[PDB]
């Protein structure tokens, strides 16, 4: 009948080395946003945004991912 | 009949290593936001969003991950 | 009949190692704001946010994550 | 007669181990300085100095000094 | 008669060992100066500076030093 | 009669290690400096400066130094 066997081995290495990481600088809407409105008109939903919004500065030293899925389906 | 077995063996590494990891500057929204409004008219909803708004600054000294499934389905 | 064997082992690890992490600088909304408004009307739900909201500084020293999922199902 | 001998035998260490060095901020600045003058006289020389100068962020991984004199004198 | 014999011997060692260094930061800066004047008179030389002067960064990895005189001096 | 003897021995050693070295910021500068001057009178040599002067940023990898003075003086 059946035998089934499922033995996978994983010595891997993600890895990274970095002297020094620095000296970023993120400057978004440095500028002038003016916004003049007359006279508008609106009948369904509204949504806005005006100004500096949802900006990242993401600066992980390392940031290394590994991602790994493993599946035994029998019927 | 049957026999099923499952050892998968994990002995991995995500790593990171960083000397020094500094001087980062978000400056989001440094500019001037003027918004005049004059005979609007809204029949629904409304969201507003007017400035600095969910700016973010994420420096995290490792930021690794690892993300392993393991399943084992049998009908 | 069934027999069924579930041993993954697993040695990993998820490492980070910065010497220093710092001077970060998060400056959000700057900047001035002026909202202006006459002769607006609402006939549903507003919501309005003006400023420096929600801004985050997230500076975690590890910052690392495992996740690990096991599922064994039988029917 | 006279006989004089200088043997002086040093094997001395200064040793510094320092693991990481980091995070400094030295700010002498953002200053306001105003200086108003009128009818004033000098006769002898003048030396004059207005605002930042002369400021030091000094910071040597080691430092370390050793200063040895040695003198043999004869009349 | 005389017999005069300098034989200083050295085997001194000045060491440093440093992992990482960073993250510096120095502001002489972003001042307002002003300087007004009238009706002055002088008679003898005039030495003047006004502003961001002379101001250092040294950040030297070893930054060590030995400094070693001898002198034998016969009269 | 007279006999001199000068051997001095020197094995010393000035030595660094350093890992990594950075992320530096030196900033002597962004200033406003004003300088407004009626009805001055100079009769000596008059020497000025106004404004960002000399200002260094220094990073030597090593930055070691060894001075040796020998003197032998003899009347």
């Amino acid at each position: 009948s059946v035998q089934i066997v499922y033995k996978p081995v994983d010595l891997s290495k993600v890895t990274s080395k970095c002297g020094s990481l620095g000296n970023i600088h993120h400057k978004p809407g440095g500028g002038q946003v003016e916004v003049k409105s007359e006279k508008l008109d609106f009948k369904d939903r509204v949504q806005s945004k005006i100004g500096s919004l949802d900006n990242i500065t993401h600066v992980p030293g390392g940031g290394n991912k590994k991602i790994e899925t493993h599946k035994l389906t029998f019927r």
